[PDB]
């Protein structure tokens, strides 16, 4: 029951800052557009201990399976080959994503219907809301 709340089938509704986040990542023009016109479906699912994190959108479908606590390799939808570790802590699940020397970490939390996205590379972050599909 780790992850309840989490689980289910949510659609984006609002960004803050994305375009921002992305270039403090190192993300081209041209994918910071095409990607920050996007709107996806993020899908979340749990048996036993293994989650998923399906993102299904026009610009990419990518597909996360993991351990909480438990390194697995990853490559982002704007094509980033990264080392990911997913954690829970006090009911926020915590992403850390490691590449090229750099780190940008990607909170997840329940707030009230929503699920409340935080992406934070150096001093920039994005807030994405989700509600249910
Ligand atoms: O999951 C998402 O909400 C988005 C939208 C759906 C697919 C793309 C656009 C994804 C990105 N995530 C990142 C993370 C860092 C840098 C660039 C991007 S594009």
């Amino acid at each position: 029951h780790m992850c309840d709340a989490f689980v289910g089938t949510w659609k984006l509704v609002s960004s803050e800052n994305f375009d921002d986040y992305m270039k403090e990542v190192g993300v081209g023009f041209a994918t910071r557009k095409v990607a920050g016109m996007a709107k996806p479906n993020m899908i979340i699912s749990v048996n036993g201990d293994v989650i998923t994190i399906k993102s299904e959108s026009t610009f990419k479908n990518t597909e996360i399976s993991f351990i909480l606590g438990q390194e697995f390799d990853e490559v982002t939808a704007d094509d980033r080959k990264v080392k990911s570790t997913i954690t829970l802590d006090g009911g926020v699940l915590v992403h850390v994503q490691k590449w090229d020397g750099k780190s940008t970490t990607i909170k997840r939390k329940r707030e009230d219907d929503k699920l409340v996205v935080e992406c934070v590379m150096k001093g920039v972050t994005s807030t994405r809301v989700y509600e249910r599909a």
